[PDB]
């Protein structure tokens, strides 16, 4: 359906982070596992 991405980038409604990521509020998605 959607392209989606990993780490800091975006995670809107239609863009639900597949992997175990964590957003903030401005749609970014991230985690201590990989990124920061």
């Amino acid at each position: 359906d959607f392209p989606l991405s990993k780490e800091y980038e975006t995670c809107v409604r239609p863009r639900k982070c597949q992997p175990p990521l964590k957003c903030n509020k401005a749609q970014i998605c991230v985690d201590p596992k990989k990124g920061w």
